[PDB]
């Protein structure tokens, strides 16, 4: 045995020979660090009994256990393998108890498969019988993608395990964690997954969400595949240098999906097709958001709002944290410190801004006849709470307002209660979106106010390496009871179910609008309902650096609208760190400056009306807003096709192995390269310039760099922004809110490639109505440039913006002097455009032009 292939047979304790012998494993302490001293033997697990049986969907096999006696609970003697050739690029297999029904995730989007095995498979599946293994290979080149033969299948009631070899160490995904790097280097590492309120720091613990998907770039040709495990039980994922990955879960079933694609982007598309593509956001939600924990008073909140508006900061959304509530209670505001809250919301709305309020799941149980609490009263009447293990008494915990009960969002009647609570609150306070927090679910006591009973759910035979080492730590008892089942099985689905419910609520509170939902806890598929933020970070340079892989990973997960708390939640932020964080933060898909209780102000204007931080912030936010039609079109593609929005370099440049672990840079879509300074004291960054033509966004000049590391010079007031040759970027003159910006002239930036060609597109709809894509009420155009000619082509035209919008400026990068510029509208010349040329920089700008949005044009020139 090569020691890098050993599968650890004592994951639970320090290795000893007595235990090894007792478990039938192999003993060989003579390895390197982390190499398992005790590991599974070549032949001792399951075997196929009899023949495989062809089915309409695929095949089944009966697997039978070669007798080994109880280690982590009751073992499953007879396992059923069910395999389905669901599509040409998606393989599904599950391992279940032949004789007993077990918990299976009640996912809201994923459906059971009916009908027939797909034609034209890109993959082939091979099963071995003695012992059992399953292998998925790519048909085109026979590359083995999934191969469980490296280790056993373990299948006990509370311990299920399967391993697979991997064809490369280009592995990305898993969550929710702070991985620090984007690529998993595959040296020995265990990642626990169990939704938990915990700090995203350098310790690598389980965090708020549960995301089992990973993507593997097989080679430089771009060929890639992905694996997803549909299991909501506590689990851990073990990486080793074979290279190989092992999934080790303490409940449910092994329900796997394998996705193949020609590019990493196609693997993401295949995954999102299964689990659900992200919601198209409200266009306003792409603006800058400002927030903090404890303004304390409305007067304080208004002062912050007003100084940032005074500074002309692009600034669409104000969040209001639990300090707006009457004693941290949902669906109230503090009639004293937040006296006049309704008038403030009118002021926000009148300035074209939006209000997002925090809502916690936990409901105060403190209600009397003297002092009634309506949400508790109504929730109790409807009987919609999570119950203790008796199945009838609501479970009591403790969160912000004190003792609380917790909504059971898995019960359809709960969402009716939840909706009515929001419709009543909204009559008082006209919020525009909802921030759901503390939904792991997070509890200030362990399990409940009376703790947890000792039993196999609260105290299982095996516990993954979760923070604090008990399942019920800072959450509900594992034997608590909900409509979908016991908390042991569905704990990881609480935040998911809460987002589903909250989205159901938005149907009523915000009729036919998308609104905005931001969630802390997530499961696979939560991006269909909500944005995400990366949680309670800290104002340190480490946190700044760690933000990028977090953003990228959530994009792979189909939650593209993601960002951290810009400047850092915990701690006073240093000015230089906040300045570099706001530069980068202008380019996070979800851009929010948020701050913890007590710390100094970190809103941009608090640094001074004439500070470099404010100046720089406003400069880069105005760039963000200029480019919002490009960003919005990227979200349209994420929603309708499944593309990422914040994208790793390797997704566009996989042919170049220098891009495979770049994590200090990223792209917006295919064309915009963002290079932040992420080091204290630095005025340069060490960056990689991929193999393309690149133009400096601000000046339009073509960089000398191509396919190389560079020291990019970036002074206190600069972040690197380069546009890729071959791409056309739609823009719109910025303003301080998107309500206003969306009325402005549009522009095109044409970044020419080596052949003087470029392509791009623009999606445009009303920016807020739900189902504009489903109901095909939108504009989609395509731009293409070939040497002497720009064509504006209209592929869908069922929305005409009433603001009479037009392209009034075209900037061409990397061009020789155009001359004789002519504009035609469906063939008819022409109106005679002004052209300015910079011969040194090779930039042409065409003005005094009026190309109506939604109309076909040709713009032609000579050299
Ligand atoms: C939690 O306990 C309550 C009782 O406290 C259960 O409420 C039942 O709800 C249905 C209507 O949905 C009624 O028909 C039953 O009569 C209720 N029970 C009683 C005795 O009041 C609720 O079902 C429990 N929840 C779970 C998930 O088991
Ligand atoms: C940005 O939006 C503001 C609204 O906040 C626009 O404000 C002005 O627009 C008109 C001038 O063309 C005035 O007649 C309005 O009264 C005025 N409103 C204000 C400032 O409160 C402004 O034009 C927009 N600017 C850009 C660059 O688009
Ligand atoms: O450390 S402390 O801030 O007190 O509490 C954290 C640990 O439980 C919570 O997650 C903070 S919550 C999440 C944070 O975005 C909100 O601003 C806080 C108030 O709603
Ligand atoms: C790990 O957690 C501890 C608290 O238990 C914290 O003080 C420490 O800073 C963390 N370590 C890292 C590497 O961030």
């Amino acid at each position: 045995v090569n020691e890098l292939e050993r599968i650890n047979c004592i994951p639970d304790q320090p290795p000893t020979k007595a235990t090894c012998d007792q478990r039938g494993c192999c003993w060989n302490p003579q390895g390197a660090v982390s190499v398992p001293w005790c590991y599974y033997s070549k032949n001792h697990s399951y075997h196929v009994e009899g023949n495989l049986v062809n089915t309409n969907a695929g095949f089944t096999a009966r697997l039978k256990n070669l007798p080994s006696s109880p280690v982590f609970g009751s073992n499953v003697d007879n396992v059923l393998l069910t395999a389905e050739y669901q599509t040409s690029n998606r393989f599904h297999f599950k391992l279940t108890d032949q004789t007993n029904n077990r918990f299976e995730v009640p996912h809201e989007h994923v459906q059971s498969f009916s009908g027939n095995a797909a034609a034209s498979l890109t993959y082939q599946v091979e099963i071995s019988r003695q012992p059992f293994s399953i292998k998925v290979t790519r048909r085109s080149n026979n590359r083995v993608l999934f191969d469980s033969s490296i280790g056993p299948l373990l299948f006990a009631d509370q311990f299920l395990q399967l391993s697979t070899r991997l064809p490369s160490t280009n592995v990305y995904g898993l969550g929710e964690h702070v991985h620090q790097q984007y690529r998993h280097d595959m040296n020995w590492k265990t990642w626990p997954i169990f939704n938990r309120d915990t700090t995203p720091n350098g310790n690598g613990t389980n965090l708020y969400g549960a995301q089992t998907f990973f993507l593997c770039l097989e080679d430089a040709s771009g060929l890639s595949f992905g694996v997803f495990l549909m299991n909501s039980n506590a689990m851990e994922v073990v990486l080793q240098p074979a290279p190989a990955i092992t999934y080790r879960t303490i409940g449910g079933i092994l329900d796997f999906y394998v996705f193949l694609g020609n590019t990493p982007e196609q693997v993401v598309q295949e995954y999102l097709e299964l689990i659900g593509r992200p919601a198209l956001p409200s266009y306003w939600a792409l603006g800058f958001h400002l927030s903090r924990y404890e303004y304390g008073t409305l007067d304080n909140m208004r002062e912050v709002v007003e100084r940032n508006r005074a500074a002309q900061l692009p600034y669409d959304v104000q969040h209001a944290d639990i300090d707006y509530m009457d004693e941290r209670r949902d669906f109230t505001y503090d009639s004293v410190d937040f006296k006049g809250f309704p008038e403030f919301v009118n002021e926000l709305h009148n300035n074209g801004q939006k209000l997002v309020i925090i809502v916690d799941p936990a409901i105060s149980n403190n209600s009397s006849s003297s002092k009634p609490y309506g949400p508790y009263d109504r929730g109790s009447d409807m009987k919609i709470w999570v119950n203790s293990s008796d199945g009838v008494t609501p479970l009591i915990g403790e969160v912000w307002p004190g003792q609380t009960v917790f909504p059971d969002y898995t019960n359809p009647n709960c969402a009716v209660w939840w909706t009515k609570e929001f419709e009543l609150f909204h009559n008082q306070v006209e919020f525009d979106g909802i921030w759901i927090d503390m939904n792991e679910v997070s509890n200030f006591v362990d399990g409940s106010v009376s703790g947890c009973s000792t039993n196999n759910l609260n105290n299982p035979p095996f516990t993954p390496r979760i923070l604090d080492g008990y399942l019920f730590c800072k959450t509900l008892c594992m034997d608590a009871v909900q409509h979908w089942g016991k908390q042991y099985d569905i704990h990881n689905l609480y935040g998911y179910s809460m987002a589903v419910a909250t989205a159901e609520a938005a149907k009523t509170v915000f009729p036919n609008k998308r609104s905005f939902i931001l969630t802390r806890s997530t499961f696979a598929g939560s991006g269909k309902f909500a944005a995400h933020w990366l949680g309670d970070n800290t104002a340190t340079w480490d946190d700044l650096r760690w933000s990028i892989p977090g953003v990228l990973e959530f994009n792979l997960f189909g939650i593209p609208m993601v960002g951290p708390d810009i400047c850092g939640f915990a701690l006073d932020t240093p000015e230089e760190l906040c300045r570099r964080w706001m530069q980068l933060g202008a380019f996070y898909p979800f851009s929010r400056n948020h701050n913890g209780q007590g710390y100094k102000d970190q809103d941009p204007a608090s640094f001074g009306a004439d500070s470099l931080l404010l100046n720089s912030s406003r400069h880069y936010l105005n760039i963000r807003y200029t480019l919002l039609p490009y960003l919005y079109t990227l979200f349209f593609r994420a929603h309708s096709r499944g593309d990422t929005v914040a994208r790793p370099l390797l997704h566009e440049f996989y042919e170049d192995n220098s891009t495979w672990d770049v994590h200090q840079q990223f792209l917006w879509g295919p064309g915009l390269l963002i290079t932040p300074v992420l080091d204290e004291g630095a005025e340069k960054v060490m960056a990689y310039v991929p193999d393309a033509v690149w133009y400096d966004y601000e000046t339009g000049s073509q960089v000398r760099w191509r396919k190389q590391k560079v020291e990019m010079e970036l002074p206190g007031d600069k972040i690197g922004l380069h546009l890729r040759g071959g791409y056309i970027f739609p823009t719109q003159q910025p303003n301080t809110t998107t309500l206003a910006s969306r009325k402005n002239p549009l522009g095109l930036i044409i970044a020419l490639d080596e052949n003087k060609e470029a392509k791009g597109e623009l999606f445009w709809d009303d920016g807020e109505t739900k189902d504009t894509v489903a109901n095909k009420v939108y504009l989609l155009c395509e731009f293409s440039v070939t040497q002497n000619r720009l064509e504006v082509n209209i592929s869908q035209s069922t929305y005409k913006d009433p603001n009479n919008l037009a392209f009034n400026e075209i900037k061409i990068l990397g061009t020789e002097e155009p001359s004789n510029v002519t504009v035609k509208h469906n063939g008819v010349p022409s109106t005679s455009p002004t052209v300015t040329y910079d011969s040194n920089l090779k930039v042409a700008i065409i003005t005094d032009i009026d190309l109506l949005l939604g109309e076909a044009y040709t713009v032609e020139w000579a050299h």
